[PDB]
């Protein structure tokens, strides 16, 4: 996941979760 402190944890798809394709939808804030 991040600096090797967590692994991954589920796949990316918990119905809500950042899209692969659909990656520029400003989901940053605003």
């Amino acid at each position: 996941m991040i600096s090797s402190v967590c692994v991954s944890s589920y796949r990316g798809r918990k119905s809500g979760n950042k899209p692969p394709s659909k990656t520029c939808l400003k989901e940053e804030m605003a």
